[PDB]
């Protein structure tokens, strides 16, 4: 494992009474987060927790000092996220002292180029904006299969790499608010109302921020982070995300007719994609699996099988699905179908081929 | 740094539906303006730049929240802006809710006693209005030195101090409309017409207002300032502001010829200086580090140097500067020269002296 | 805040030069007021003060940008002026381009159906005439209460309600000449000769007109509104406004036996408060809230108080006003009752009593 003494640190990227980033290199790519005070004498459990929280998706732990019990237990509790081309790369959590230049917790990290909401200062190409689309689908898809939500996705922290602007990669990431408990998975009982239900912000899903609380009295979250994709699905075709601004939609509030029409410019296909993720009630929206094939079949299906016409075979499927591995042995365009490939159940991509036919 | 717990607050300044100002002191002479809304939830980011690019000028940044990834991409993108005696005193800028009687931005800045316009309501001395045309270039010079411009130079937002009335501080304040970018300096692409320009006001520079948009199609501001340094050097001597009321100039038509002449009060050579600067094309307009020593020299060289006459010699210019260094070793006039030693460069004094000799 | 997009315009009332009245209404009872050139740029702060007094009534006001510092400094030196059945109604005031078909000023007002000197063009009942003098006064009364002096009243701007004919709803409009400083108050400091001194009109009150300037030297508006209300008291009862015509008596020359007699059908309390107002001294004229007092006695007092007779008890005063206010729970007769009432404090009630004993 990588550690501090195998690396150099530059810069500053960001500095808070909280903690601190800088930017660093093997011996500037990475970036060294430390967050201070990760000690249960300097800090109560709630923040621990989310520090831990953040280190989720990490791709290998390093200790030097033994653990204590609320690391272990912290630990063992936790669902851990498989490395995926759209969630953040972490490449090393270690816990150390502030010399070495307050126990501090550091994630080191890739540097990415800069966050979605800045890439969209300039209106992209529609095509670009499709492969965004799928990639956040793609993250969120990857995340609900292994019992883990994000509970904060925004522009904000969807971080993008820009070699090649015309289709940038896109991460989600700052996993500081998630909920990865072996335990009870996406579920989770809501008794007290003073209770951690993810970021209290304007992107919580209608079916977390809407509920009451009782005795089971469940707070279920396997399709809220697809609700805030919807949201943001708007910025991504260069338009007002409904629920931010001054004159402003709510979550709990919003009647289905509420939400602004989307530029012509964007498939009608696609329209029907958000449309269906900004339903308010969970049990109408799509599975995240299957909410992801449509954009990836949208994007490499054969033409057929997007206009009305169309006979669709379980072997004819499979024949497609090898084609598109072949085809893959425009760096963006290979890891959507990879990571599209990876997951492509047979049962799944019919359900999302059943489900454009239905919406033209 | 200072937060709010280090400091009490008076009487309002200034009351909006935007923000708020306040009279405070540390424990009144500062005054804390709050901006509220200081949030991608609650505003978009056109109006969240302009309100960071206020905070330009300023000398500590302090933030109790983990920075948002917007917060980051703002401060890593800004060029910053060293202390100096002609440009607004910002001692802390915080970020905070609109409790501690809305996360609202914060900053805590000296108070001056008027603005310009006010000061200038009974005529000033021709030796006072000299040295208030001498400071706002000066500031104008070391905002373009560190390519910044201020895009919004006006009357309004020139701020004085008025201990000693005869002679008084001016400073450049009311950055929100600021160009401060590290990527491109002050040359701007400009790609749509629906872009942020500026103050698309009266003073913005011929250069600047004419230009119709392109691929590259860029506009250029590192005259620009120095224009509107031009039209408010009327202002300065007593005169109506050419290009402000009912019949009126505009930047865009003016031809040089319908500039009126100045009163014969104000020196022949100043007389150049302003019609230079109001020069349509900016290139036949001075650097700003020759127009700020135009009026150095002017004011404090040796009186052989201003007469056609004339001997002038590498080494008798810098033992002239070495004359100046001593004599500030009447605080407009310390504040002045030690501003004009700190950038003195010997190319540019003698390209200043050269220029002074054409012009008589 | 009621804005340009929440209305829809009609005809216009009225254009100029210098702006426009637009009929409008909600989605045509409303009048938007637009005033060009709300702009340091275009205008010289006299006429920006004269602008943005016309605001002193606003019920609400709303700013699409920053307020620059001389709006700022015009709206913390302004007294406001609550809202009162006898003030004009002006919902809200907006900043705005002229687009959205120039900064200008904006200003949604209820539309009136006539001015007073209009309505005077048939003579009207005895009665009718003594509720208009009564509400004229009750907004004299309201505005040297919260100390503002309106300065231009006159026939042309006391504006009607004429539903119900028989009793119409007066008002006072047109704040563009008016004083409403929080420092000094209805007490002006006259140190220049061309100072703005009100509307330099007819109807100035002879202790405004005959003021020679100095240093303090003040002029005291306390009961100059006053003054007027006694020559427009003549028009209220079909007769020539004494000082208006071509053989005319003047502010700063007329003795008090120049004035005409009122006709026998007006009251002969009625005439001597008419009389009381028009004297040329100040210190003899009532105060606004005893002469608002002796009007609204001699229309609502049991008749015992107003006959020579009388025994007068401050237990019975109280149970006569609530009495009024049980009245009270023909539309005018209402506001005029509700107006008193809000105001009437016991030691002004028996000094109009007093007063109307010692006349007859
Ligand atoms: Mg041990
Ligand atoms: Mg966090
Ligand atoms: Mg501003």
């Amino acid at each position: 494992p990588i550690t501090l003494n195998d690396l150099s640190l530059g810069k500053p990227i960001a500095k808070g009474t909280n903690g601190v980033v800088y930017s660093a290199k093997v011996k500037y790519p990475f970036a060294l987060k430390m967050m201070f005070n990760y000690d249960i004498q300097e800090n109560s459990m709630e923040i621990l927790k989310a520090m831990y929280r953040e280190t989720v998706p990490a791709r290998m732990y390093y200790s030097n000092h033994d653990l204590n019990n609320w690391e272990i237990e912290l630990a063992n509790r936790r669902k851990h996220l498989p490395p995926h081309p759209n969630i953040v790369a972490i490449f090393s959590v270690f816990t150390d002292l502030y010399p070495a230049a307050n126990m501090s917790l550091f994630l080191l990290m890739k540097r990415y180029d800069c966050n979605l909401q800045s890439f969209l200062s300039t209106a992209p190409s529609t095509r670009t904006s499709l492969l965004l689309l799928a990639q956040l689908l793609e993250g969120v898809a990857h995340m609900t299969a292994h019992g883990i939500a994000h509970r904060d996705l925004k522009s904000d922290n969807l971080l993008l790499d820009t070699s090649e602007p015309e289709s940038p990669i896109l991460v989600i990431s700052d996993f500081g608010c998630c909920l990865a408990d072996k335990t009870n998975g996406l579920s989770l009982p809501y008794t007290s109302y003073e209770m951690d239900k993810g970021g209290n912000t304007a992107l919580m899903a209608p079916e977390i921020i809407c509920q009451k609380p009782g005795t089971f009295s469940v707070l279920n979250y396997s399709k809220a982070d697809l609700w805030a994709v919807g949201a943001i699905a708007y910025e991504i075709f260069n338009c007002h995300n409904p629920f931010y601004g001054p004159s402003r939609l709510k979550n709990f509030n919003y009647k289905e007719g509420d939400l602004p029409k989307l530029p012509d410019e964007v498939p009608t296909v696609i329209q029907a994609l958000v449309a269906n993720l900004l339903k308010r009630n969970p049990n109408k929206r799509l599975d995240p699996e299957v909410a992801a094939n449509v954009c990836q079949l949208f994007l490499w299906a054969p033409s057929t099988w997007l206009k009305p016409g169309k006979v669709p075979t379980s072997g004819e499927i499979l024949q497609w699905l090898l084609s598109l591995t072949t085809k893959v042995l425009t760096y963006p365009e290979y890891l959507l179908i990879s990571s599209f490939l990876c997951r492509a159940k047979l049962a799944n991509v019919r359900n999302a081929l059943h489900w454009i036919q239905e919406n033209l």
